[PDB]
């Protein structure tokens, strides 16, 4: 088993509403909420369920990335962005392309924070988005952003062989 976590409602954009079991994000602009958990060592895998939302970004980010700067639009921000029908991922301001499957539902994240990578699969489909590789200076949390519908969180899942 990887790192179990919740969403913290604390640290959700009040433009969100978390729901009870604090597993989904929904919305009523960076509307953002993190994992209640700072990683600092070995491999971890959760996954997203997106529920026909539009516009969102999920990923990582150092405690130095200030509430809702989570779209990768800083150097302590790495997210996977859906764009309406464009899909980046962004890191630094760098927004670079990646061509996922249509009607992507479910996101796969693998952070590797010995080995300094996070790796984005289509999860239903068992495809490889993109790999970020990273030297971690610090402790990361996960990230989600969401700006129409929902996301629902997967999260203490083991690493899966139907990925590589």
């Amino acid at each position: 088993n990887s790192q179990p976590f919740k969403l913290d409602p604390k640290s959700a954009h009040r433009k969100l509403k978390v729901s009870h079991d604090n597993l989904t994000v929904e919305r009523d602009g960076s509307y953002g909420v993190a994992g209640n958990v700072f990683i600092d060592s070995g491999r971890h895998y959760w996954e997203v369920v997106i529920s026909g939302s539009t516009w969102y970004a999920i990923g990582l980010a150092y405690k130095s990335a200030p509430k809702h700067e989570w779209i990768g639009k800083n150097s302590a921000s790495w997210a996977l962005c859906r764009c309406n029908n464009n899909w980046v991922v962004r890191h630094n301001s760098k927004e670079i392309p990646i061509e996922p499957a249509p009607h992507l539902r479910r996101v796969g994240i693998l952070l590797d924070y010995d080995n300094g990578s996070i790796a984005f699969y289509d999860a239903l489909n068992s495809i490889h988005l993109y790999t970020f590789d990273v030297a971690f200076a610090q402790p990361v949390c996960p990230t989600f952003t969401v700006w129409n519908k929902c996301l629902t969180i997967i999260t203490g899942l083991p690493i899966p062989d139907h990925l590589d």
